[PDB]
């Protein structure tokens, strides 16, 4: 499957793509404002994620640091990034279908549209100004808006026991982005697409 990753933000973003234990394609790349990066994801990939990192500094070997979404200091991510990270999530060719979603469960750093470029399903979007409106306790110094589990590490926010309800914090994310998961037991906003579809992730889709 092919993913075109487009940076429409006015600032440079460092895109990342990983399935948790391995990079997808090159795993990461600098995208200046307007740049597009096309990657190939192997069919059958379960649990892949794409996200943006902000305010990164890397050296030659591709080592450094980002203020949001750092994946252990690497340009080419092998693991997932450090919150806050708006997340595009996908599992491909699962019994003939593809499943996509956008998640705020790990917080929010960059607005994002996640849409197919082929037929038979809708896209999803979280493009509200969550950082600007972020409740005081969730604001991350490096930028972005943390989820409540990252900040407070309680069983309720993290849904450790498998039973948990919405919270004042999760409702904040849900109210600004109804099409994104706001906590782990949220009513699913997953979109079902035909198997072997192709997609575009756009950072800052409106502004």
């Amino acid at each position: 499957a092919t993913f075109e990753i487009v940076n429409r933000c006015s600032y440079t973003v460092w895109a990342a793509a990983s399935k948790g234990d391995a990079a997808l394609d090159a795993g990461g790349r600098q995208l200046n404002s307007g740049e597009s990066w096309t990657i190939n994801v192997e069919p059958g990939t379960n649990g892949g994620k794409i996200w943006a990192r902000t305010d990164c500094y890397f050296d030659d070997s591709g080592s450094g640091i980002c203020k949001t979404g750092d994946c252990g200091g690497l340009l080419r991510c092998k693991r997932f990034g450090r919150p806050p990270t708006t997340l595009a999530e996908f599992s491909l060719n699962q019994y003939g279908k593809d499943y996509i979603d956008i998640s705020n469960i790990k917080g929010f750093n960059v607005p994002m549209n996640f849409s197919p470029t082929t037929r038979g399903c809708r896209g999803v979007r979280c493009a509200a100004d969550i950082v600007g409106q972020c409740p005081a306790k969730l604001k991350a110094p490096g930028g972005g808006c943390n989820d409540a589990c990252t900040v407070f590490q309680t069983s309720e926010y993290c849904c450790t026991t498998g039973k948990c309800g919405p919270t004042e914090y999760s409702r904040f994310f849900k109210r600004l982005c109804p099409d994104a998961f706001s906590y782990v037991l949220d009513k699913p906003t997953t979109v079902t697409c035909p198997g072997s579809s192709n997609y575009r992730v756009t950072f800052c889709p409106t502004a």
